[PDB]
């Protein structure tokens, strides 16, 4: 191979060897070797990377080459013809609430983030890109088909940037190129505590011996908390409302802000922190704060996984979840935690279950106000809704009580993603969020849909009779084909999001193949997973197994109504009850004493 130890890490970490609690940069969890799993490496690789050059040059950079003897298809054209549909009629799901939605990007940001590439403090390469759509370097554009309405409008393409690399950032020239994972690979509550060690101790209330968590010091919800404002200028939250000066949250990840929804849930977990910090001091009145933080730091940990592993996984992968996600027998210090790049693309089978609007229910789940239904798309990075507008509470409600969109062959992304996506750098609301994963999957140099067909043992079509079989559905099979001209050369993303659902599941045969064994060997590859014996008590382990999102919900805001199983689709008020129905943490284990 190329070398053996490359990468420019966050430098000097040694593993205190003993000590009860995870590095907020993922070092030190597998003693053996250090780094694994640990934040700003290179994403794993499952299978060998493919490139134009073989080396580092996406396939649809240069255009006489091409990939098994054709063309690729421009990223936003297979958007136009496949991806897009224009009827927002039924295409919500029945039987999965908009949390189940929302979930899954906070999971996703806990797991991995693939960094833009900069370099630029004052550039105008930065310009180059957006304003003559000329691929050079770390400019690689989204060119925009023949009859595209967005040329009369916007361009001629959608400003794109490559992912970080490895070893430098600058050119560079050796082993395949591969992209860094910017966060820690285990279930760990980063987002909320940040990766950098840097990051995570601004975060922190360190003006008192609290274990508190930094909180907005210019506006309260009811009493409750916000995060702390990123008084960072310009910012991308107050670039859409001039007027209201409300910028972006932040917490310890950066995509945090990125939609309304999000930043909700982002708040609920800011909040559990400190809920949780304080019973703790008011169990252990002896503790300092730096016990404090941790051992809370620890129970949301805990939170976070068995929320995600009991509640959500199941309803996800359904009759495929036991063929990947057998019962746990213990930790397994040869498993590679790391997240792999592929599974960066299979995750995002997300983006096709964002309905194309948010809602803000009343204490009676009645619509609250005379704007209460908004586009999704006037929510990116819309801040100001929260702050001067109800709150928090509006929102949860929209969450336990709206359905998330359902994935359908023939109504794929919603048009509030797919034709008017905000990107924080640039100014308007019209990117295209399918077009974006597709250059993506190239940039990362994804091989094509029928490798991880075969990498996960399934047949492997390699005609359009074939692909038929495995789409159940000749038209997608056909329009797929006159744009790919063979599956082998079908994007991961867009080919594995094409199949039919598995049985109760929300993905099909592929993807469940993929997010199922990520998730088999985080779990199995974690020291620290909550279930492994030695990190939690016997008692300790009782109690979290309790916890319900609902509860998060109950001791975090106002809504007292909630249904006890917050991932399904439930109705108001039948499947609602009174929050003292819900079983709470009992924290008392914690209980610490002296003598
Ligand atoms: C309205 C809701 C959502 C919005 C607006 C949104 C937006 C975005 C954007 C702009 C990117 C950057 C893509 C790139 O530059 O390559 C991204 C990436 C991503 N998204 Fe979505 N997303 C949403 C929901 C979700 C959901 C529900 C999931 C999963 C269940 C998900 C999974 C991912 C993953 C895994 C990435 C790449 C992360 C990385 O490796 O950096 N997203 N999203
Ligand atoms: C930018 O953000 C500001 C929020 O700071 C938005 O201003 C708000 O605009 C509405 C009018 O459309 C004001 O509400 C009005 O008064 C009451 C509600 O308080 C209601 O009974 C009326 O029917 C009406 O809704 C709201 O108070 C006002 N906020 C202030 C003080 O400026 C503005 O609409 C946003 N504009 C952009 C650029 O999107
Ligand atoms: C809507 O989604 C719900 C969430 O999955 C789902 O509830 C599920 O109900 C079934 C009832 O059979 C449970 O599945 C298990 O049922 C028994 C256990 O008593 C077993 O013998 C079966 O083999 C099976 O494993 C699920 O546990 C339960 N889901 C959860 C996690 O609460 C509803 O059925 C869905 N409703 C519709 C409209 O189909
Ligand atoms: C860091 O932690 C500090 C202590 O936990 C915290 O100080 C306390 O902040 C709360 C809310 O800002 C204040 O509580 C209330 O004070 C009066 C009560 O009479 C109310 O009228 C106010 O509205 C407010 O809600 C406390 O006064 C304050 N306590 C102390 C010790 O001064 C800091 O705010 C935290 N700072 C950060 C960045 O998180
Ligand atoms: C830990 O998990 C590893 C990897 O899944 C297991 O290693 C297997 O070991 C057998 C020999 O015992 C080898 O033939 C294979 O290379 C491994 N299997 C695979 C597919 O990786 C191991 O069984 C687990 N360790 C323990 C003690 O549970
Ligand atoms: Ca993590």
């Amino acid at each position: 191979s190329w070398e053996v130890g490359c990468g420019a890490p966050v430098p000097l970490v040694t593993c205190d060897e003993q000590s009860p609690y995870r590095t907020i940069t993922g070092d030190c969890n597998n003693r053996r070797s250090p780094a694994l799993g640990a934040a700003n490496r290179a994403l794993a690789r499952w299978l060998p990377a493919e490139y134009e050059d073989g080396l580092a040059v996406p396939f649809g950079w240069t255009q006489r080459k091409t990939r098994n003897g054709f063309r690729v298809p421009l990223a936003r054209e297979v958007s136009n013809k496949i991806v897009g549909y224009l009827d927002e009629e039924g295409v919500l799901d029945q039987n999965r609430s908009l949390l189940f939605m929302q979930w899954g990007q906070i999971v996703d940001h806990d797991l991995d983030f693939a960094p833009e590439t900069e370099l630029g403090s004052s550039e105008h390469s930065k310009v180059q890109c957006e304003e003559y759509c000329v691929q050079g370097d770390e400019c690689f554009p989204i060119m925009f088909p023949k009859n595209d309405p967005k040329l009369k409008t916007q361009g001629k393409c959608m400003p794109f940037f490559r992912a970080g690399f490895v070893c430098p950032t600058p050119p560079y020239q050796s082993l395949a190129r591969d992209q860094i994972n910017a966060v820690t690979s285990f279930l760990d509550a980063s987002l909320v505590y940040g990766s950098e060690p840097s990051l995570a101790s601004r975060l922190r209330n360190l003006s008192s011996p609290l274990g508190l968590m930094a909180v907005n010091q210019e506006a309260w919800d009811h009493g409750l908390a916000y995060p702390p404002f990123n008084n960072v200028k310009p910012s991308p939250c107050e670039f859409i409302n001039t007027t209201a000066h409300v910028p972006c949250f932040q917490a310890g990840d950066s995509r945090a802000s990125e939609q309304i929804l999000l930043a909700t849930v982002h708040t609920l977990l800011l909040r559990e922190h400190n809920r949780l910090a304080r019973e703790l001091k008011r169990l252990n009145p002896h503790w300092d704060g730096e016990m404090l933080y941790q051992e809370a730091r620890k129970i949301l940990g805990a939170f976070i996984q068995i929320i995600t592993f009991r509640d959500y996984l199941p309803i996800v992968l359904g009759s495929e979840m036991q063929k990947w996600i057998p019962p746990y027998q213990g930790y397994n210090n040869s498993v590679d935690p790391r997240i792999s790049n592929v599974f960066t693309f299979a995750f995002r089978f997300g983006h096709m279950e964002v309905p194309s609007t948010v809602s803000r229910l009343d204490e009676n789940y009645q619509p609250w106000g005379p704007e209460a239904e908004l586009p999704l798309h006037t929510l990116f990075f819309n801040t100001w809704r929260i702050i001067k507008d109800g709150g928090i509470d509006p929102l949860v409600r929209g969450l336990l009580a709206k359905n998330s969109k359902l994935m359908n062959q023939n109504k794929m992304v919603t048009s509030e993603l797919r034709n008017k996506l905000f990107q924080p750098t640039h100014k308007v609301h019209g990117f295209d969020l399918a077009a974006i994963n597709l250059q993506r999957c190239r940039d990362h140099g994804m091989p094509g849909y029928n490798s991880w067909r075969g990498f996960c043992g399934l047949s492997q079509p390699k005609t359009l009779k074939g692909l038929q079989a495995v789409l159940k559905n000749k038209v997608l099979a056909k329009k797929l084909l006159d744009l790919y001209k063979t599956p082998d050369n079908i994007d991961i993303w867009i080919g594995g999001n094409a199949e039919p659902m598995v049985e109760r599941g929300r993905v099909g045969p592929l993807l469940a193949c993929l997010l199922g064994r990520q998730f088999q060997q985080i779990r199995d590859g974690d020291r620290f997973w909550w279930e492994n014996p030695g990190v939690f008590t016997e008692k300790q382990r009782d109690s979290l197994q309790k916890v319900s999102f609902s509860r998060l919900i109950c001791d975090n805001t106002h809504i007292t109504k909630v249904p006890l199983h917050a991932f399904q689709a439930n109705n108001y008020p039948h499947d609602f009850v009174d929050c003292s129905a819900v079983d709470k943490l009992d924290l008392s284990p914690w209980a610490s004493r002296e003598n």
